[PDB]
């Protein structure tokens, strides 16, 4: 059988119960979807990209080549994988620690099942108050390596595979495709942008090469902007008093790095955003017991200090 264990993801409010898949049908999976996207990374990881905040050094970039634009869903990044196991048609989500849930959709088609890998977002629909899975893009389609394809053959080739599939109300998340918008065109999208947030809830905007293709890892040429200075950072109290630290993850040592005013309980993750010079606290992180590392920091004072907005941006064109 497939070595399952339950678990329950909130989001939004709202929370799905998914079946986590463990042990080494966790490691087949992982191991199959490795195969189909031909990965040979020594180290697990997603088939997909992973986005680099804009600067302004890229906005000559932009001017030169072809890109898409969409909202920045927040949600929890899957890759959505379809395949067999042990003779049986299985659906799964990993996500980008590798953590496999099944989820099972009555209605799709036997050709996913060859091997389809689609990257995506688990999201809510704030509408509809039910979950939605939206597609951002496809690597593999029904045994058919599309990843070297540019966007709109992968879309095309995404789009045919599920033409005939319809979700019924009792499948976990909605089937949803991000719908990518040309750089070019801001008063298009401003409006998707517009309407995009009456559904979802974003973070900004994504900016996708139309032509390259899928790379999977850290992508210098996707870019995320993250509406106007609203960035945050998790540190470590050092000091009851609020010596709070920032990870090094080579050092595996917390590096001090400011102050914050208030009695603070030493150990404890701060979320503070940045304002007039210093850090301020916004929330305590009672789910972490890690700041952010170091690198992480370095990049999110350079875009406090570059205030990119999303204005900016969309009056660029
Ligand atoms: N690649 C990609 N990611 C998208 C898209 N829409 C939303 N996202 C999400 O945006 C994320 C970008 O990485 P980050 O900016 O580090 O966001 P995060 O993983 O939520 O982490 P924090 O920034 O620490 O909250 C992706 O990992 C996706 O989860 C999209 O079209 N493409």
């Amino acid at each position: 059988n497939i070595t399952t264990e339950r678990a329950v993801l909130t989001l939004n409010g709202l929370q799905i119960k998914l079946h986590k898949v463990v042990g080494e049908s966790r490691d087949d999976i992982v191991a199959k979807m490795k195969d189909l996207a031909m990965d040979d990374h020594k180290f697990p990881r997603l088939p997909g990209p992973n986005p680099v905040s804009i600067e302004r050094k890229d906005f000559e970039k932009l001017k030169q080549n072809k890109y898409v634009v969409s909202e920045k869903t927040d949600g929890i990044r899957f890759m959505m994988f379809f395949t067999r196991v042990f003779g049986f048609k299985v659906c799964t989500i990993i996500d980008r620690a590798m953590t496999v849930y099944l989820l099972p959709f009555k209605n799709i088609p036997r050709v996913l099942f060859q091997g389809s890998i689609f990257d995506g977002e688990l999201c809510v629909d704030i509408v509809e108050k039910k979950f939605a899975f939206v597609l951002f893009d496809a690597v593999v389609v029904s045994g058919v390596t599309v990843s070297q394809m540019d966007l709109a053959s992968r879309f095309f080739a995404m789009k045919r595979s599920l033409k005939e599939f319809k979700n019924v109300p009792e499948d976990p998340a909605i089937l949803r495709y991000k719908e990518w918008i040309p750089l070019e065109h801001p008063t298009i999208i401003k409006d998707h942008l517009k309407k995009a947030n009456a559904i979802y809830h974003t973070d900004g905007l994504i900016i996708m090469s139309v032509d390259e293709p899928v790379i999977y890892g850290r992508n210098f040429n996707l870019f995320k902007l993250k509406p106007g200075t609203h960035h945050t950072i998790d540190f470590i109290i050092m000091s009851e008093d609020g010596t709070i630290g920032i990870f090094d993850p080579n050092l595996r040592k917390n590096v001090p790095v400011g102050k914050l005013d208030g009695y603070y309980n030493k150990g404890s993750i701060v979320e503070c955003g940045f304002a007039d010079g210093t850090w301020k606290y916004i929330q305590g992180r009672s789910d972490k017991n890690q700041a952010n590392d170091r690198l992480t920091y370095e990049k999110t004072l350079l875009n406090i200090e570059e205030n990119i907005t999303i204005d900016e941006l969309l009056d660029l064109f």
